[PDB]
């Protein structure tokens, strides 16, 4: 944990922010001692009196400057320390992961890369930022605190340290653990809410079948537990919370009874024992507040290694190095040997194997093989990205280890199969490839790549802005260009990878017309697929599995009818945010809130009476009569106290039983009102990009807590802050009518300033944050193409742009740290000058005899404890903006209307069914992509007992039409039919009951077997005798018998436990369950063997008869015995008819059927 290695001009900056927020923090025990002082000086009065007033204010202002000047240079110092810090790290970060050896790169992910380049740094920024001087404030004040009160008196220091921080810890402690049982909870329920998980994640299939009422039930069932179990919990928690409290004050009333007793004894000054008392109190509280820091620290420094661990990496081959030979002397020359080597990523399999090949100068050389038989990695080990594992290569009789890496790489270009362009002008791109670069060049450049007209057309000619990943150029554009760049940097060796992948006839003939007028300048490889481009290829090498075996001219390789005469004879071939319509759904548990209503009140009116009994036991030292009954009535006063926490104690618990209940079961409500929409959805919607299958259930999940949270607590901590101020000042003014008017406006100057702090705070994060992402998003601009920059050996470009992007940022974040360090010292000393002047003008009216010091005691520590207490516990409550958020995106989410009512009962429920579909003119356009149309208008009519089957080019409407049948997406115009009955008119439920599908990818519930079976229908029990029938029928009758205790065993997650051909044998069984009168199969033959297919197939012909088949597979001989077949192009029913029409009748299905012809 010494990750702070400064500059040694930064250091310093560092130890006076340590010595300052030292002796900041040791000013607040003093504030006490000076007001202990003050009271004994007093209470020995109890004008001079004025005079000592003004002294020791006079005092506390001087300590309060030196506050002020001691927070504002420690936080500063701080703050802009580890923004350099930070600053420094971002740089060397960058410069070590451009600098990274691209074999690292490639076994470690960019994904983690990319995040970890913002998300870690910014962590280690927040860890280290101020965090540690607030960390040694807290540290200095309880050192100061306990050096004040054994430097005043050891007896009341040793007792309240004995009792009170032990105490303090234990109900932190019971916090925390009550904190992890929440956490265990909030885990039970999730383990109930797996139901909806699986529910959900197979919505398909449960919708198709709508057997919603049963998953509804049985999320009841899970919720009914979880509730109870969370009341419990909640109830339990709030009574430990009280229990603490009540602990609390109870230490604190013995306290002030074994002082009092002192003092009337006579052993310390009545002053005194508050100075001392305060003095532990505080330090205690400070040791509390410390706890953050440091495991912010501890996270920081987790994250500042994960990041030290590529910084300090040494790197294989340092691109960003100037070791190395540089030859000037250059002419054309390779001759690898024996070159094994195999890719770090997958050590196991090594594709290079080992070969000999040599090239001289201007000598065209091509590679001539199968997929992997060593080309693409040749040609990637050309540019020495990755070290050899076994080879001896030289280049122009010199080894490339030896020469300096960043001048080989310049010296030589590679045209990629995809090249990209960076984010920027094409000329700008252009530029990138070359340090010097000019406007001639580039035009010179553009015309031998034949770009000149491509850039010139387009707007800008020279200036067009490339679409974010190259989205507005044409990809034989992207060629190119990337073409012309590589020539600009005029080197001495030349690659070319897959050009003719995406590249048209006309395209690739450009790109091979520009490379054949200048490969004579340098030796020049390429791969590519088009053997043509082979043909006029000077020399070729057949890389044969790691080998190379032929060699020599066209004409040499075509006569020796080797691999190249093999390979030229196959070439011969945004919520819209809701006020408070929360309340109105949260009114249905009225009664359960008017008593936590109450409650709060009664709580936030005993904050205050804790204040005034605390004000009345001091008081009691303020007269000159000292009997012994004062000791009575101060013990009197101390029995109130204890009392006052009982009170608070049973008062807090009720909150609990009266918000948590409410809370929880309103969770309880929602839970089941939210789900019940989730489940009466559209497929559509679940479809969308914004959350499909996790991001809903955790958006329910996290969202329960949310609305329980914005609901109850902000209500809660609202009435009792209120309460707790109105008391405060009701109680002021009827024991103040001076200084109370100057309580009411410096203390809510104080809180402005305050909550103006954590919003400032807030805003300053964000914009920093934004910022930031400016050059965060032109790394990751940089990193995404990593393979090509590195190519380009432009590293330190990349580089130069990086420190210029947070050039910037970094001042804005200084001038930010200055401001940030300005307001909070200002707010302390504001609150600290603003209790000093209050302290004098009380002394001022108390002089003239305006009020009773017991008041001006009374009416300070009123206004000052009620402030303090709503300030802290208005944190306990939950955030309410992101309660906010999730309120309002299910109350948008709840009422979301499906275009088919599943839930409402309209439609026609036909007595009898015939089994006739007939569509017209009905096309339908995809809602995810609607500019896209996949149904024009089709045409189908199935009659009675007609078994009709699907095919065509794959994606080309195949797959949809099922879809359309099961009215999952109605279409966009048209008309569409069953049995002559609008299938928009009919009822939803009746028609999804009368039909029934076979999914390409079966789904199969997490449960027994049987249960799973006999959930093909809803509301009908099927008898074990049918499962076993359907079994049978699906050819698993002995897999049924098996079937661990019969019909009982539990499937895995996706079907794990059983075999893909079981799988879908279940579930054909499962659909014959139900006995629908129309089966629609699509791909049903996805993964099928002989026997199990055969016996599927079979089956549902014999059982055809009586209903309607529709089948959707690549099985002719299946069509076959199909009544009808119909083909779609493209959309339409291009070809239809019986199969013996259409073979007689030649075309696509000729075309289909004879691709399987011997």
């Amino acid at each position: 944990s010494m990750f702070r290695y400064s500059n040694w001009l930064d250091k310093l900056y560092m130890v006076v922010g340590t010595l300052a927020a030292i002796i900041h923090g040791a000013g607040l025990p003093l504030m006490m001692l000076v007001f202990g002082e003050m009271t004994d000086i007093f209470a020995n009065a109890g004008m001079n009196l004025e005079e000592d007033m003004t002294r020791y204010a006079y005092y506390y202002s001087g300590i309060g400057a030196g506050v002020l000047v001691a927070a504002y240079i420690q936080v500063s110092f701080w703050c802009l320390a580890a923004g350099r810090q930070i600053h420094k790290i971002r740089k060397q970060f960058f410069h070590a992961i451009m600098r990274q050896e691209i074999g690292w790169f490639d076994v470690h992910d960019v994904g983690e890369l990319n995040t970890r380049l913002t998300d870690d740094v910014s962590k280690i920024n927040e860890g280290i930022g101020d965090k540690i001087g607030m960390f040694f404030q807290s540290m200095a004040t309880f050192f100061t605190g306990f050096i004040v009160g054994f430097t005043r008196g050891w007896k009341l220091t040793l007792v309240i340290l004995a009792i009170s921080p032990v105490l303090g810890l234990s109900a932190a402690v019971w916090a925390k653990i009550l904190s992890s049982f929440t956490d265990k909870e909030l885990l039970a329920y999730a383990k109930a809410g797996a139901v909806a998980e699986e529910v959900l994640a197979a919505i398909r299939t449960v919708i198709a079948f709508g057997g919603q009422k049963k998953e509804l039930e049985r999320y009841n069932k899970n919720l009914e537990e979880a509730k109870r179990i969370g009341i419990k919990k909640a109830i339990t928690a709030n009574i430990s919370i009280g229990a603490a409290f009540l602990l609390i004050y109870a230490s604190y009333a013995l306290a002030f009874w074994y002082g009092t007793t002192l003092v009337l004894s006579g052993e310390y000054s009545i002053g005194q024992v508050l100075t001392v008392f305060f003095s532990v109190l505080i330090g205690a509280f400070s040791v509390g507040q410390a706890s953050p820091s440091i495991e912010a620290f501890a996270n920081a420094r987790g994250a500042a290694y994960e990041i030290f661990k590529i910084i300090d990496n040494k790197p294989s081959i340092d691109s960003y190095s100037k070791s190395g030979h540089k030859p000037d002397n250059i002419k054309g020359n390779l001759e690898f040997r024996n070159v094994h080597f195999s890719y770090p990523s997958r050590k196991e399999v090594k594709i290079l194997k080992g070969l000999n090949l040599k090239v001289q100068s201007g000598q065209t050389v091509a590679l001539v093989g199968n997929s992997g038989c060593g080309k693409s990695t040749t040609v990637q080990l050309m540019q020495r990205l990755y070290d050899p594992t076994e080879g001896m290569v030289s280049v122009d009789g010199q080894d490339i280890r030896t020469i300096n890496v960043r001048f080989l790489r310049e010296i030589i270009g590679v045209v990629s199969q995809e090249p990209v362009l960076f984010a920027t002008t094409i000329a700008e791109n252009i530029r990138y490839g070359r340090e010097n670069v000019t406007m001639d060049e580039i035009e010179k450049a553009v015309k031998e790549a034949n770009a000149y007209d491509f850039i010139m057309k387009l707007p800008h000619k020279f200036d067009t802005l490339v679409g974010e990943r190259g989205a507005q150029l044409s990809g034989g554009q992207k060629q190119r260009i990337a073409i012309a760049r590589a020539l600009v940097r005029n080197p001495k060796i030349l690659l070319l990878d897959e050009a003719t992948s995406a590249l048209d006839t006309e395209s690739e003939a450009v790109v091979q017309v520009a490379l054949d007028k200048a490969r004579k300048g340098r030796t020049t490889i390429v791969i590519a697929h088009r053997l043509s481009t082979v043909r006029n290829a000077d020399v070729i090498a057949g890389f044969d599995d790691g080998v190379i075996v032929e060699k020599g001219n066209h004409d040499e390789l075509m006569k020796e009818k080797g691999i190249y005469f093999k390979l030229v004879t196959m070439q011969t071939a945004i919520p819209p945010v809701s006020f408070w319509r929360i309340m109105k759904l949260n009114l249905t548990e009225w009664p359960y809130f008017v008593v936590g209503v109450f409650c709060a009140i009664i709580n936030g009116g005993l904050q205050p009476a804790f204040a005034i009994i605390f004000s009345k036991i001091i008081g009691v030292f303020t007269r000159i009569d000292d009997p012994e009954t004062k000791r009575q009535n101060s013990n009197l006063f101390s029995l109130l106290f204890l009392a006052l926490g009982i009170i608070s104690f049973i008062t807090f618990f009720l909150q609990g039983f009266t918000f948590g209940k409410a809370g929880e079961i309103l969770t309880k409500r929602l839970r089941y009102m939210v789900f019940r929409s989730m489940l009466r959805q559209d497929v559509s919607w679940f479809d969308d990009p914004k959350n499909t299958t996790g991001a809903l259930t955790t958006r329910l999940a996290n969202d329960a807590a949310q609305v329980k949270g914005a609901i109850g607590s902000r209500l809660a901590v609202i009435t009792q802050n209120i309460a707790n101020l109105g008391t405060g000042i009701i109680i002021s003014f009827i024991y103040g009518w001076q200084l109370t008017l100057l309580l009411l406006a410096i203390v809510p100057i104080i809180a402005i300033a305050g909550v103006v702090e954590m919003k400032m705070l807030s805003g300053q994060a964000l914009k920093d944050k934004k910022e930031l992402e400016g050059s965060g998003k032109i790394a990751t601009e940089a990193i995404e193409n990593f393979r090509t920059v590195v190519s380009l050996t432009q590293e330190q470009k990349f580089e130069h742009m990086y420190a210029q992007s947070l050039q910037v940022p970094y001042r804005n974040s200084l001038r930010k740290a200055h401001i940030f360090g300005i307001t909070f010292s200002f707010t302390q000393a504001m609150m600290y000058f603003s209790y000093a002047g209050c302290f004098r003008f009380g002394a001022y009216l108390v002089a003239h005899k305006l009020m009773s010091f017991e008041d001006v005691l009374l009416v300070f520590s009123a206004v000052v404890f009620g402030a303090m207490a709503v300030g802290q516990v208005s944190s306990f409550a939950p955030d309410y903006a992101k309660a906010k958020i999730s309120a309002a995106h299910i109350i948008m989410i709840i009422e979301k209307t499906p275009l088919i009512d599943s839930y409402s009962t309209e439609g026609l429920m036909p007595n009898t069914l015939e089994g006739n579909v007939t569509f017209g003119e009905v096309v339908f356009n995809y809602p995810t992509r609607p500019d896209i149309p996949v149904l024009q208008g089709l045409s189908l009519e199935v009659k009675k007992g007609q078994t009709l089957a699907l095919v065509g080019s794959s994606g080309c409407g195949k797959s949809t039409v099922v879809q359309l049948l099961e009215r999952f997406y109605d279409p966009l115009a048209g008309k569409v039919l069953l049995d002559g009955k609008e299938i928009k008119r009919l009822n939803v439920q009746w028609l999804r009951a009368h039909l029934g599908i076979v999914s390409q990818e079966p789904i199969l519930f997490d449960c027994s077997i049987a249960e799973n079976i006999a959930y093909g229908d809803n509301s009908r029990v099927v008898s074990q005798e049918e499962i076993v029938r359907a079994a049978k029928e699906a050819n698993i009758h002995a897999f049924i018998e098996s079937l661990p205790n019969k019909y009982s065993t539990k499937v895995g997650d996706k079907g794990t436990q059983l075999s893909g051909g079981q799988k879908q044998r279940i579930a054909i069984a499962r659909a014959l369950v139900r006995q629908p009168h129309i089966l629609l199969l699509d791909e049903a033959t996805s993964a099928l063997d002989t026997e199990s297919e055969k016996v599927v197939q079979e089956a549902l012909d014999k059982a055809r008869e009586g209903r309607t088949c529709i089948v959707i597979a690549h099985r002719l001989s299946t069509i076959q015995n199909a009544d009808l077949i119909v083909v779609f192009q493209n959309g339409r029913v291009k070809e239809h008819g019986t199969h013996q029409q259409l073979l007689a009748q030649k075309g696509i299905y000729f075309s289909m059927v004879s691709v399987q012809a011997g």
